[PDB]
């Protein structure tokens, strides 16, 4: 004779984010002379 | 001389519950990212 509750039951997932947006590059070479 | 109430006569059966409704399985294998 046992009462349960009925409510054992789960699920799960992950998420994750390891990055800025944007990344920037330069090629400035030239000189005001 | 003797006097019966006529009452002994029984048959039995049986009756059980093992098991919960439900069975809940999970496959949630994708990342939010
Ligand atoms: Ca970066
Ligand atoms: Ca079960």
């Amino acid at each position: 004779t046992t009462q349960s509750p009925l409510n054992s039951f789960y699920a799960t997932g992950t998420a994750q984010a390891v990055q800025e947006p944007i990344d920037v590059e330069s090629h400035l070479d030239n000189t005001i002379a």
